């Protein structure tokens, strides 16, 4: 998001901060909801035109920003009842392409075609552009709203350059660490720091992963207290990245569910429990190992011995070897399996690992491996 | 069999032409050529710097388009055998983002952890970057074969914009019958001329639909004698595009495969022969019926009566019900089925045809279908 980079944060001794918005910007969040509620029965070109009008280069991000914000939970509707498609076929089957002079005949044939007007069919005709598109509904969101959704973003849209982010809350740990394995998160956790690591430590999946990475954030800032601290890359320069809620930034405290299902637990522990003879205890609690802290998603026991099994989400190979040699220094047995579809990293010799084959897990492999670790 | 480029064309009272490469350009398509032949080893932003040195505003896009093709046949590779993300993963853990005092040190850590130099760190830092790849193999291609490679490039790019492409060929006509099932192209034929809908006239996948449409282009033009004909929607204009091969044009001769499956086939085929007792033939002939003509995938005979089965491509609501219209009132019996997953367009009531289910056929409905046209 170049953009965004150049013209919402500012960065000073290796430092980076963005521009967010507070109360001094109510007349400006008011501005673009005026906006938008004139522009309600017009066209998206006629609403974009008001906000041209009203931008400077002092206010152009913000109105920008707060115009994206209120489009996105806006309605829009085509403005004809008729099929722009169908309409075109019709017209450029009785030559209107090729014609000039006899295009108003086409059209008035085409009306009576459609049992309708000329004026009718020429709306319709070109009613699947998006600057055509009818503003029909705008969100009934506040000022104060506005620019808490817009801090967000901007918070967000910063992480989309992070090498690295890591958070400490108050509370909510177990909705953060379900979260984080949701969202296939590469993650450590040390004490009450987690970290993350951000796209720019990934070759591919930048938008995938920063995206999911995105969605952890508004989770993050409902704590009573949390703080937050990132590296930032761009291009070949880095900078570091503080906010807390004690720098008191206006921001939404939004739902977050990202939810699932357990059937591929299920299936899991059904394809191993009787073919192994074992216990498996799904989603069995954080396990502190050493220094550090993992969020399994099965323990694997049978005799006086234990495996802990975590499937992990998008990686790359620097994650997962780092991941294996904190894990070879201490007591915890941990199968580590990965998806293929999710390395976000060139191919290479991985070992230790168990790797998927096109998103499937190979079971008599986990199965070899576990009777191998069990005993 | 297609790269996107930049358009590069004249618009004139409703017609719009290509400005093809002829050996006008062979000075500059030469030129190119040296730029990317003196760039072997050095990183793709030096390359990149040359050809901005010799851009003009007359020639910008054919410098731009043929670089892109040779970009596209040449060879980038990474400047240092270590892996940049291991390095960058080492470098921030020990504090490179947040002490700048202690960044030389830092690397100097790094090169004795890496068995290597200070200036291989910083070679591999970020040599992740596109900037930083290094060119290290250069196509064999002549300045004839760029200017040919360029105007198919062109006339492809073109085809985006299309509202429909019509054409003729003096050949070949069952392997681009066979291309245009296996692309999934919306089709009609009526007598020499075989018409293709566009994707201005489709409203979702219009990169993944004219991508398909993009590699019928290339086994079009090796037909001794070819004419196209297009309708080109920019915006709310229309233009009206037509090229031959008495034109003569440069262009390449191009080897055209697309890779099929063919899993869903063999299953229909076994399944209803099973079930009804007929005989199911894969890929019959062309189909005339009426002024038309249609590519059918299979033919159900039975005591004597014969039904046709389609599987269209992407589709439309316009275009399926044209179709079934043209259909209507001819002697043959076809029965058409649409991918509820390759619909590029709005929801709707469509009845006649059988609508697959997340991609499955569903066989009761074609099943009994298929009895009411068999008798």
């Amino acid at each position: 998001m170049l953009p965004k980079e150049l013209l919402d944060a500012t960065r000073r001794r290796g430092k980076i901060y963005l521009k967010f918005a507070s109360e001094e910007h109510f007349r400006l969040a008011r501005a673009v909801i005026l906006a938008f509620k004139s522009s309600v029965g017009q066209k998206y070109e006629d609403l974009q035109e008001k906000l041209r009008h009203m931008e400077r280069a002092e206010n152009y991000r913000k109105v920008r920003g707060f115009a994206k914000i209120l489009e996105r939970e806006s309605e829009f509707t085509t403005s004809s009842s008729l099929d722009p498609l169908e309409v075109r076929r019709f017209l450029f089957s009785r030559g209107y392409v090729t014609s000039e002079i006899e295009r108003a005949k086409i059209i008035a044939e085409a009306a009576t075609y459609f049992n309708t007007t000329p004026e009718e069919i020429e709306r319709a005709m070109f009613a699947d552009r998006e600057e055509e598109k009818i503003l029909t509904r705008v969100p009934g969101i506040s000022e104060e709203e506005l620019i808490r959704r817009y801090n967000l973003s901007l918070l967000q849209t910063l992480m989309f350059n992070s090498a690295r982010m890591s958070f400490r809350v108050s509370e909510n740990h177990k909705r953060i660490f379900r979260l984080i394995k949701l969202l296939g998160l590469m993650y450590e956790i040390s004490g009450e720091n987690i970290e993350i690591t951000g796209p720019a430590s990934i070759l591919k999946m930048t938008r995938k992963y920063g995206t999911s990475m995105a969605k952890l954030i508004p989770e993050i800032v409902k704590a009573k207290e949390w703080a937050i601290k990132a590296e930032i890359i761009e291009d070949k320069r880095v900078y570091f990245f503080e906010l807390s809620s004690e720098d008191d930034i206006l921001l939404p405290k939004l739902e977050v569910s990202v939810e699932y299902d357990s059937s591929l637990e299920r299936e899991f522990v059904t394809k191993i429990k009787r073919i192994l003879g074992v216990e498996v205890i799904r989603e069995p609690g954080i396990i502190k190992a050493g220094q550090y802290a993992y969020i399994p998603d099965f323990l694997i026991r049978k005799n006086g011995k234990e495996v802990y099994v975590e499937i992990a989400g998008f990686w790359t190979r620097s994650y997962i070897k780092s991941k294996l040699e904190k894990l070879s220094n201490v007591d915890v047995k941990m199968l580590i399996i990965v998806n293929d579809e999710l390395l976000a990293d060139k191919l290479g010799k991985i070992h230790d690992v168990i790797v998927m084959r096109k998103g499937k897990i190979p079971y008599k492999e986990v199965i070899l491996k576990l009777k191998e670790m069990l005993n």
